[PDB]
């Protein structure tokens, strides 16, 4: 249907499996659904010992991924792709990932992920063969990888077929009734629908003022929920 | 030597080879800095068809983990750790991981990660088993999996061995010296040592302004870097 194709720039595609042979993701690519496919800089090299790393220019401690190989396998990709693919590259200095962010690339019928390694990719091939820079979030990890999995699996979500408001979720419970001592809250236990649904909205309205305050800043509450979230602030200021 | 423990609860255990097997991560598990042990809640379950979710009360169109299967695994988990281990609940609903979030959580040396499936866990397993909560960014992915290696990934770096300022990262250049006709950067060129440092770092501040404003307020500038971002501002400006 809206099936998608994800190419994959990476060093290391077998780390991909990850999410190619399990779970949902991995239901999604074997119902053709979402199709990942990967091109390895390594099989790009022509040096006996297959290099893929290079020196700074102004020195330093660190590596970059040599610009050849890395060059060529995103070429290639890109013809795969044919047209209409984005390319992105994920990194700390990218554009925060977010739901909203996530649905926006979502849109994208192609994607191709450029995965990094060492201290990333020549400044010029970011001008050059990047579309987009996106990070997963304000930390550093040892590559692209788990970044371009990560945002993968949350667009594979939006693809129609492969699942069966701004607010946290609510506490959710299942048997036993009672759980070393704790006990269900009775109203799920109702079977009265509406008193249920509005007690959860509650719960996360609650629990989305008392963890993430700024999150309610960006909403426009509707009417029921400025009455839940008042209610839920006065109980909890006895 | 500060070598990590790190107990993984979760339904896809091999989706951890992305990890253990291969890059930085995958040496270090070689190397005995980082263990990484999973246990898989199917190995807890009782029934023929190994059951591992359950209907939450007060119905919805989703599942939660099976309570006693989970429950299981994690008590496993725990005895095998001994004392001393942090347990760690992935989800949307946690407190946000950030670089000092993770300088926080490597400080431990054992943790237990409880991989989350369908709509998630029991709020009282949450209460009476999980120290922490965190999320590794406001998007929604199909299970703690790639959220727990990511974890994984981010505090490995800490570990001595492993490997071999609050701001953006400067640009870098590797060979060649002209690439679609744009050129290094001549300072970096320079031999210049001092220069090229101090270039790097006002590249640094200019990128983190542009890009992450709010990144700059949480920071104490030193008396260098209010000089270079004056001028990488007055530059900007022209
Ligand atoms: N945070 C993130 N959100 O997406 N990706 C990440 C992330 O941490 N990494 C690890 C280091 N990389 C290689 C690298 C190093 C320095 C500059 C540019 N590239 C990028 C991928
Ligand atoms: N963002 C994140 N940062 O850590 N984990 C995530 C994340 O998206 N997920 C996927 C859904 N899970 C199962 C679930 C569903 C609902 C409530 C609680 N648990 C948690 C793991």
């Amino acid at each position: 249907g809206s099936h998608m194709w994800i190419g994959v720039i990476s060093l290391f595609p077998e780390m991909f499996k990850a999410i190619t042979e399990f779970g949902v993701t991995g239901r999604a690519v074997k119902h053709n659904l979402l199709k990942v496919e990967c091109w390895n800089p390594r099989d790009f090299t022509f040096d006996k010992h297959k290099t893929v790393d290079d020196r700074p220019y102004g020195g330093g401690p660190g590596m970059l991924m040599m610009v050849q190989p890395l060059r060529d396998a995103i070429h290639t990709a890109k013809a795969a792709a044919g047209e209409g693919a984005k390319v992105i590259y994920l990194s700390p200095q990218g554009r925060k990932l977010d739901q909203g962010g996530v649905t926006e690339l979502a849109q994208n019928q192609k994607l191709i992920l450029v995965c990094g390694r060492y201290e990333g990719i020549d400044e010029r091939l970011i001008q050059t063969e990047i579309d987009e820079e996106w990070s997963i979030g304000d930390y550093v990890l040892t590559g692209g990888e788990l970044p371009a999995m990560t945002l993968i699996d949350a667009v594979a979500r939006f693809i129609p077929g492969v699942l069966g408001d701004g607010l946290l979720d609510c506490p959710h419970y299942t048997r036993p009734e009672v759980l070393e001592g704790l006990t269900v809250p009775p109203v799920l236990m109702s079977g009265h629908h509406e008193e249920i649904r509005k007690w959860r909205l509650k719960q996360s309205l609650q629990r989305t003022w008392l963890r993430r305050p700024e999150l309610l800043e960006g909403l426009a509450l509707t009417d029921e929920q400025r009455k839940l979230l008042k209610e839920a602030q006065a109980e909890h200021n006895s």
